[PDB]
């Protein structure tokens, strides 16, 4: 039981979950679009969500990960630091998921619905005592790659999208 789009043989070459990861150590990830309003990290409404990445560790597919966020709670930015692993969601051979841990413990497993050099498509399955949704994620909050873009747009089809990361955020 999982999505359509979860078809390793047809799609894994876009869903290359570790290459994805390193990719936050060389530039920022801005998470510029979602489906859904509230995480129980980022707060409610949240906007302005940013990451990168250092320490990377081949033996274990990690890295440690920098996030900066806001949130309805507070007018100021926040900032949190958590551990990601590359793992294997839906059977997957190659790993195609973020499995982000907390320093409370708390684990949350994304996955890699589609990925290129510099954008990010990311399906949250919902069971994280979460909402089920989709992210969209890119290294330059103004000019967001058309692959990603028309992925996200297909794959989310039939929610509400938002924006969470742009210009405005930097006042
Ligand atoms: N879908 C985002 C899950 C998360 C990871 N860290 C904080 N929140």
């Amino acid at each position: 039981n999982q999505p359509d789009w979860a078809d390793e043989a047809a799609n894994g070459a876009h869903q290359d979950a570790w290459k994805s990861l390193k990719a936050r150590v060389e530039n920022v990830y801005y998470m510029v679009k979602a489906t859904y309003k509230n995480d129980p990290v980022w707060g409610n409404d949240f906007t302005c969500v940013g990451v990168m990445a250092n320490d990377v560790n081949e033996d274990e597919k990690s890295i440690q990960a920098e996030f900066l966020f806001m949130n309805n709670a507070d007018t100021n930015m926040q900032f949190a630091t958590e551990k990601v692993t590359a793992v294997k969601m839906y059977g997957y051979n190659r790993e195609n998921a973020f499995r982000y841990e907390t320093e409370d413990g708390q684990v949350f497993t994304d996955v890699i619905a589609y990925s290129d050099d510099n954008c990010d498509v990311i399906y949250v399955p919902g069971t994280d005592g979460n909402e089920e949704g989709y992210e969209l994620w890119t290294t330059d909050y103004d000019n967001i790659p058309a692959n990603c873009l028309n992925k996200f747009n297909e794959y989310a089809v039939g929610r509400e999208t938002r924006d969470v990361f742009t210009s405005a955020c930097l006042e």
